[PDB]
Order: C-alpha cells, then structure tokens, then sequence
C-alpha cells in the first residue's frame, strides 16, 4: 500500500528530474566533486490542483533512502503562534541532525504568503522564519528543502531565490498518454470487463488531472454497482461485477473536471493529413519552424538568425488554425493556443509567455486576433508587443498570430523581430477542395456513387469550414433516414453508407461564406500588409 | 415527530445519491470490497437558502443508524478561540472513536470562509485545523463528513478538494412537481377544505423554496382564522375552521419568495402546440437537439459530431423564445434562460455554463441578445465566446441565441463550433397566422362566429406578438360588455364568449409591428449572415 515511483504517471520525466537531485548526489558523491557542481538544496513544485504532487512527496519518502521530514502548510498554522514558529524550527533542527535528510512544506503558500499582502502579525513573523532557515543550512549540511504549491505566484517572492527554493519544477496537467498511465495505476485493483479499451478512455478525458481520473475510475464503479443493485447478495451477482466501457463512458460524462479553463501546452493531435491542400504553406512553414530546430547548424554557417514570427491572415475558414496545430505537430513541439477572446476577458499575459519558454520547442498560436482589433485591448496589444521583444529569436519559441481581418490590424505587430512573416491563406482552388473532402470525409463511411470531384467543381468559392458544412449536413440526412428506416422496421442495414442523394440535399441550401466581393478586398490585402506600417492612407 | 426522508420532498435524486454514498456501503461492504472502489468522506450540499438541507442532515441523522455528530458553524464562532478548536477537535475524535459516524458542519462558510479574504487570525486557524482534521481521517476509518452551505463559493477552495469535500450534491429550487411534494408534506396536519387543489398552488408558486411552501401553508391557515374571527370561542367555529383555496391564493399573492431572482433550470411548460406554424424550424430543432441524445450511435457510426449551437435571429414577435423552450420540453431536457440585460446587469457567465453542464441535457438559451450588441457588453461578449469553446460538442449542453438584430451582431459568434447553426424565423404566413390565433385561443372561450381564417386574411404581415394582442384587446371588450351588463343587472351570462363583434373592435386599431422595409431588410439578412465574418462591408 505503501506509495512509491510505480503509482505515479504522467510525470516521467519531472520524476527523474528530481531523482537527479536527491538520490544521484547520494548514490555517488564523487562525481559531483570530481566535476565541481552546487547540488541544489531547494526544489518548488508548483502545477495545478490535484496533479500529484503530494503523491511524489509520499514516493521520495518512501524511496529516497534519506531522513524526511514532512511539513504541513495548515498544520503549522493550526497551531498557536508559539507553537508554529517551534515546529519549524524543530523541523529543520532534526533534518540537520539526521543528515541526508528531506525537508517537504506541503501547502507552502499557506505558510508563506507575500508578506506586503499578508494582515496579520504573527503571519509575517512565520516566513521571516522560514527565510532565516533557508538561509541558515550550510552547504556541508546535506539537506534538501521540497516545497509543494498550487499557487506559486501566491508564495513570498524572497523564498523563490538563488540559495533558497530556486529549482521550479512544474507538476503540470497530464496529456494523452499521460493519462492513460494513471488510468492503468488505478485500474489495477478495479475489475474490468474485456471491452474496457483504457486508451480511448484517456483520450476523451481531456482536462483532468490525476486526481479527477481517480474519480473517474472510482464513479465508474459505482455505476457498475447501482446497474446491478436496481436490477436486485448472491455470490453470482458479487462475481458479475466488472465495470464495463459504459461505465466508464458514463462516469466520464458526469465528470467535470478542475483543469477544463487551464492552458494546455501538450503537441497536437492535428497532422497534415488533416489540411492537405495547402502545400505551398506546409514547404514555408517546415522551414520557418522545422529547420531553426533540426538544422540550427546551417543557420550558424550562413551567419543569419531565423525570424520565428508569422501571421497567418486570409478569409475566415481557410485552415488557419489548423495549419497553427499541424505545423506543431510535424516538429513534434508543444503548442500553446490563446484565442483572441481569452485574452481581453484577462500579469496573465506574462504567464502565457512564460509557459512558451518552459515548453523548449513550442508553437505560441494567437488565434483570432480579429477580436482585439474590433475591440484592455490596447493593455492586451501593448502587452503583446513587448512580450514578442522580450523573446529572443535563439530561443525556439515560434509565435503565429491568425486574422480575419487583416485590414484592422495594427502595424506595430508586423515590425521586424514580430509577426514578420506574412502568409495569406487564400480560399481553396478545386484541386485544393477536392483534398478538404477527402480529409474531411475520411472518419465517414461514405457510397462508392459519391464522386468528390463533382462536390469540388460545385463548391466554387466555398472555404474550407464550408466544406464541412455540407459533409455535416450529408450525415444528418443519413442519419434521418436512418432514424426513420429504423422506425418503419419497428412499426411493421437500411442506409449503411452517405449517398450522392444526401449530398444533393446538402447542398441544396449550401452558400459560401465569402463573397466575391471579399475576396477581392482579401487579395488587396495580400499586397499592402507589408505596406500598411508608415503613415498609409492616415493622412 | 423526529424528521426522516418521508418529510423531505422534491429532491428525490439527492437523497438516493445520499444513500449510495452513506446507507448502502455499510449494507453491503463486501459489495464495494468486490469491485475495489472505496467509497466516498466529504460530502458538500449546497443550495440556495431554505431548500431542506438541514432538513436532509436531521433525515440521515435520524435515519443512517451510524453515530452522528453535529457541527453547526455560528455555534462554533461564538466560542472564544481554544473552545472552538477544541470543539472542532473533539468532534472528530468522537467520531472516529464511533465509526461508523458522520459529521454534519452546519454552514461551513461561518467557519471555512476564504483565507485569503478573511481577516481575523483566529478564522484562518479554524480553517486551517479543520483542514489538517479532514485531512486526518484514514482510510480505514468510516467517518463520512458532511457539509451544508448557501454560499459554495465563500467556503476555502482548499476544502473543495480531492480527500476533502470532493463530492457536491445540490439541494436546489423545486419544481412544480417537488413543490406539490413539499404542500403535501406541510399540509398533513393542517385541515384542507374539498376545494383545495395543491396542484394549483404549487403549478403557481414560482420562486418557492420548501421554507417558503411552509411559510405559505402558515400564512393560508392564518388567513382562515382572521376570516373566521373577523365575523365573531364556540366549538362550531373552531370544528369550522378548514383552510379553503381562497386562503391559499391571498397568501400565495402576499407571499415574497427568496428565490423569485435565482436562476431556474427546470423543463419548460410550453410545447409545440403553443407554437404551431413554424414545423420546418421544428424538425430542424429536433434533428439538431433530439438526434444527437437519443441516437448516439447513428454520429458515432457516421463519424462526423453534431454541432451544439444554433441561433435564431428574424423580426421582432415571432416566437423565437418559444422555440428554444419547446425544444427543450420535448427533449424533457433542462432549459436555461439569460437574456441580454440579465448579462450586462451582472466570474458570473461562468456559473450559467456551468448550471448547464450540471444539467445533463440542457438547451442554454441566451435570449435577447440584441441587448448586448445594442450596448461591460464587450466582456459579456468575449465571456460567452470563451465558454462556448470550452463547452466541448460531446457533453449535452445545447447553446440557443436569438436575435433581433442580426445587423449588429458580432461575427465572431456564428464561428463554427459556436452558434454556427443559424436558423431564420420569419413572419407567419397565412396558414402559420391561422395556427398561431388557434393556439392562443385555446384556453378562452369563442362564439361560433368568429372565423380564425377571415382573422388570419386581415392581418396580413402581422407577428405572433400582435395576433396575441389582437387577442387581448378582443378579451378585454367582451370583459368590458360583461361588466356593463352585470351593472345594468343590478341597477335593475349576458355575454358568455368572445364574440367576432369583440375581434371586429380589437382589429380597429391594429397595426404590423414589422414594416415591409423591415422585412425586406430581415430577408436580406437571412442571406448575409453566414457572409458576416470577414471583412465586410468594412474596408
Ligand atoms: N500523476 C498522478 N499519478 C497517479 N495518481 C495521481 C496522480 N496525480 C494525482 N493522483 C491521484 O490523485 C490524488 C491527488 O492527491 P494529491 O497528490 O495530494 O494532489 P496534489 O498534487 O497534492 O494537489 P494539491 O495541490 O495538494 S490539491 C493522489 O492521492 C492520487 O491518488
Ligand atoms: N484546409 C482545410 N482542410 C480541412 N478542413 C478545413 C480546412 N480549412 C478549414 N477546414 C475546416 O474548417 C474548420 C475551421 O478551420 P480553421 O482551421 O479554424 O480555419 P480558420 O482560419 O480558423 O477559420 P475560422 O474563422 O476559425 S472558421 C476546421 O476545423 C475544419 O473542419
Ligand atoms: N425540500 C423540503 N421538503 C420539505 N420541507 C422542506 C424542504 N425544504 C425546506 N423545508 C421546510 O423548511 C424548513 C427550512 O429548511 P432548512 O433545511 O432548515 O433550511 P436550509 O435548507 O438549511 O437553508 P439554510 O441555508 O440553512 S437558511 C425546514 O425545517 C422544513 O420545515
Ligand atoms: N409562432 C407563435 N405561435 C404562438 N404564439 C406566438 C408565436 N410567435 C409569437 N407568439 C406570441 O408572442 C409572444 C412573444 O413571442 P416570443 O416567443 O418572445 O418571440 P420573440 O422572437 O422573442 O419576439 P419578442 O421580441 O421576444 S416579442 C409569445 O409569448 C406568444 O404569446
Ligand atoms: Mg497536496
Ligand atoms: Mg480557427
Ligand atoms: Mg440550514
Ligand atoms: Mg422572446
């Protein structure tokens, strides 16, 4: 019962990460001194609730091999003031005297909070106190300080320094396959019928952390449980039990996860398979974001730095943001999206710069920029602009901003050493809306009298959503047949696949979304971006 | 006397829940053992004031068989300091020392308000005692604790997490049905004359939580009394004295519910035939909303997911409201109401979105929307917008908007994956007027010379707004004449129904609300707002 590295996923590589700082050192202290490093004594761990964070303390006790001590942020402030301020002291005075030793303050933001926002008295005489510990460990005393918090923004700034907690690691929101390793840990004392497939489990349970696919598995159970109890204990029903797909599927729905509104900074699951029509842009986006990453070498050689700003701009529908997605998913890099509305409803610009750092190579998409334009959106902009020169072009964080309206955008976003690169997507040729038909239908199963080119030569003018648009609107005519095939077998198989006549009927209404005349504003702008920073038609 | 499930009406769902996760472990331990799920410890009933939460405490109290505890917050906070921590202290210790036990905390947000918003050192020491208490209980120990408040978000988020009060159970506003429920039980000791219908009464008394149903009940039976003293105690008035309908109806219209401003979630009352001639828009409405919860399988087999936004947008009267709420009747699925100045009156929409999603299925209808674009509008706006695209296509929550001015509406709302299911409702026609006259004279009385059809030829161009005025004025002429003629009855029934004499009166004076300009203008928009999204007529 007792928890160690095994009941921990999601999180391999900030496990070894910390291993690399609290058993390494101990299992062989000569290479740190052949070499001549400063073993960190101070590690934070920050990252969402429910994450595990806690979990891995519990594992580096129960594995470090070194004296851990365990310090409780509510515990200590249960306590009356005396007493809180001994138990600190008590806490680092043991660890010194049991060295190697751990130290882990869970709940740190409860004991230190910023000191110029904390009230009370007795509050600010406690992280004085844990300053004063911090600074005095010596560095012969072999003594890491763990910290846990879920607010990291929330704790002293003076904490968060060199010799103090300096090393961050972020106990972060799992992705896909992530989750599906905490599924299996906590599968593995729950029966599970045959058709129990854990993996489409984790890719539907998008926002929850370990914690709320604890819930998941558990609720499951327990719908298990109640389809058996409202049908009636006999022995049979006892061994019957096993919780099914459905379960599962139910329990997923009722869910709710704690992480929905978190930024996500995981790859993509968007390939270029799923665009396909726009070959010339796949080709300038490989080299924009692909070779600075695989080939920094030749950039070196020809003595010119990448610019690793782009703005994709062009009729709504056009596979902008599919382009954002594909394009980090080619280089397998992470890919932060910041929709235009997230932004104004928003320090916390910062952030989101902040996490595109920490992601190596990351894709930061902002999506919709129309929206700051047609509106805090100067703070928003202005922010925007001084975050893009705060980020050097060394650094592989490539920024893609995506518009409607290319002919509200503000110059300054176009300056050199930003959104340089200027992409237009056009509206799809036929050739092009013949690929967006196949990419779109690939998931349906679709007659053999449905011929793709005739919907290509159709749709003229039809952007990409558009498209699919008509494929919507071919299965639910497939599905009212279906419904109502269904009920004359009923009342007294039937359409397996999308025929032509669904099609017809879908595009009986079917009209594009950008006309003409747009089109030809559209291709203006595709000329006069590049032109639209100076003085323009201002004057 | 002594409370039990029996006195708890309109949450049926709650107390089941209630039961699985207290009674029925202890019934059947080996059940849980079998399937390896442990059951749940905290437990959180929230609701506005006066729903039975308490009532359902002293139900499980008197009615679980474990040993129960109860913690009651102002109790606690009237204690000086060391008496509340070791109130708080000994309460968990006797319940461990009980178990099974359950621990009741009466209004946790007199003792768990959010540190960082509190004031007083004392506070924050009980918050954080209870939370190093909650965190204290072992597996192993049975001791469920439970809690109850009316305002869920003043309670420390520390105490909504995973090991804490990680279960929600929402004891809400009752529905007609849970209301008559509550006027049975409150009306078991009280004597009811044969002409009382509760039905009535509770189909009348919106906004009634169960304190305010009792209040009702006390009120009504008040009134008796005053009536039965105000004309006089002799045994034949005190064996006279029986609560008669007129009681109930003088206290139901002087009574001043709590929740009258509460958002309700309940499945609307109106149905198709309150609607009539709109049938295309019908079966558009039920192959978007109906499809996708009863047929499942069909999306899943075809491949393509349904889209979950619709918006309703055409002249000004012509039954967009009633759409969205027959819709949501037919599915027997939960419906929310926003309109527009509700919006710009209000971290708010966040809480409609997710009221919607606690709503399984749900039709989330944001009604008036032309208030918003008419307009603190611009953050109601990026408000919605990003909690359309966080409300995910698999979960059945349906958004409905309805508009009417679709000249002024913003873009970035019909993007696809938001209201991009646009629906045009236009001005009835001949046969759409007859149906709409039938269906709002269906509850008053008719002569048999009044012809719908000539009605129907007359008002041309008119909305279903002005053939329900139409319908009033004619109401209100044949109240006139029946109160002339009961004066002339009595200075010295004469009109039974409405006659066409009362219609001829009533269309003297009616005029088309929506001018053929107008029209022209609407049908115009009904081709140009798929097209609103780009550029535009802005460059
Ligand atoms: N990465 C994970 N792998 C396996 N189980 C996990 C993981 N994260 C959470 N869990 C489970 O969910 C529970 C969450 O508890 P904690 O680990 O204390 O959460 P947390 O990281 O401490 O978040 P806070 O800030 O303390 S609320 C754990 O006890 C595990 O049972
Ligand atoms: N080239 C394309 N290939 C395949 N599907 C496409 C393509 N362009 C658009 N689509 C479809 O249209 C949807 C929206 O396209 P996006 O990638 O968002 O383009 P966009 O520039 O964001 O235009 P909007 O304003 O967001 S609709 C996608 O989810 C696809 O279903
Ligand atoms: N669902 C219900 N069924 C029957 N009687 C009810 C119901 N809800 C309330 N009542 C009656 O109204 C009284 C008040 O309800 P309480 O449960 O005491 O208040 P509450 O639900 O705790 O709300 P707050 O937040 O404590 S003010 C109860 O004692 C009952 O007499
Ligand atoms: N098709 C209809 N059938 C029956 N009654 C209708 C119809 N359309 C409108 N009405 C009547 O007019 C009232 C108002 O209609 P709504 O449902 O509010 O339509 P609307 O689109 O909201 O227009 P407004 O601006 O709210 S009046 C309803 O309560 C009915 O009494
Ligand atoms: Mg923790
Ligand atoms: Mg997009
Ligand atoms: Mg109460
Ligand atoms: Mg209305």
């Amino acid at each position: 019962n007792e928890i160690g590295y095994d009941d921990i996923g999601g999180c391999r590589k900030q496990l070894a990460q910390i291993k690399e700082m609290v058993e390494l050192p101990l299992r062989h202290p000569q290479l740190f001194k052949a070499i001549g490093v400063k073993p960190p004594r101070g590690i934070l761990l920050y990252g969402p609730p429910g994450t595990g964070k806690t979990l891995v303390a519990r594992a580096v006790a129960n594995e470090s091999g070194s004296f851990f001590f365990l310090i409780n942020g509510p515990e200590i402030m249960s306590k009356l003031a005396g007493e809180s301020e001994s138990n600190l002291r008590k806490a680092f005075e043991e660890a010194e005297k049991n060295a190697p030793a751990i130290i882990f303050i869970d709940e740190l933001d409860a004991i230190a909070p910023k000191r110029e926002k904390t009230h009370g008295e007795v509050e600010r005489r406690i992280v004085s106190q844990l300053l004063t510990l911090m600074d005095g460990l010596k560095q012969r005393s072999h003594v890491i300080v763990m910290a846990a918090t879920n607010r990291p923004n929330s704790v002293d700034p003076a904490l968060r320094r060199f010799g103090r907690f300096d090393r961050e690691i972020e106990i972060g929101i799992p992705d896909s396959i992530g989750r599906l390793e905490i599924l299996r840990i906590h599968t593995r004392n729950i029966r599970l019928a045959e058709d129990v497939e854990l993996e489409k489990i984790a890719n539907e349970a998008h926002g929850h952390v370990g914690a709320d696919l604890a819930s998941l598995c558990s609720e499951a159970a327990l719908q298990q449980i109640r389809n058996k109890m409202n049908l009636i204990i006999d022995a049979e029903v006892l061994n019957s039990l096993a919780v099914t797909m459905d379960d599962f599927r139910w329990a997923l729905g009722k869910s709710n996860p704690s992480a929905l509104r978190e930024t996500t900074v995981e790859v993509p699951n968007v390939t270029w398979d799923d665009i396909g029509g726009l070959e010339n842009v796949k080709r300038e986006l490989q080299e924009l974001v692909q070779y600075p990453v695989e080939h920094p070498d030749k950039f070196l050689k020809f003595g010119m730095t990448p610019s690793k700003g782009v703005l994709f701009y062009g009729p709504p529908g056009c596979g902008k943001t599919l382009l954002a997605k594909a394009i980090a998913n080619e280089c397998q890099a992470n890919f932060i999206s910041i929709k235009g509305p997230e932004l104004l409803t928003m320090a916390n610009v910062r952030d989101i710069f902040d996490k595109a750092r920490q992601a190596a190579p990351c894709v930061l998409f902002f999506d919709e920029l129309d929206s700051i334009a047609k509106a805090a959106a100067d703070r928003v902009i202005n922010q925007l602009l001084t975050e893009m020169d705060g980020m050097s072009a060394k650094k592989n964080v490539f920024i893609i901003g995506a518009t409607n309206r290319p002919d509200i955008i503000d110059g300054a976003i176009l300056r050199p050493g930003r959104l340089d690169q200027l992409i237009y997507i056009p509206l799809p040729d036929e050739a092009s809306r013949v690929n967006i038909l196949k990419a779109n239908l690939r998931k349906s199963p679709i007659a053999r009298d449905v011929d793709i080119n005739f919907l290509a030569k159709a749709t003229q003018g039809f952007s990409g959503a558009d498209l699919t648009e008509i494929c919507q609107r071919a299965c639910k005519q497939a599905i009212r047949e279906s419904i109502e095939a269904e009920i004359r077998a009923e009342s007294e198989d039937p359409v397996p696949e999308i025929t032509r006549r669904h099609f017809e009927e879908a595009m009986r209404f079917a009209r594009r979304s950008v006309t003409e005349n747009d089109v030809r504003k559209y291709e203006m702008f595709a000329q006069t971006l590049q032109q639209s920073r100076g003085i323009g038609n201002n004057f």
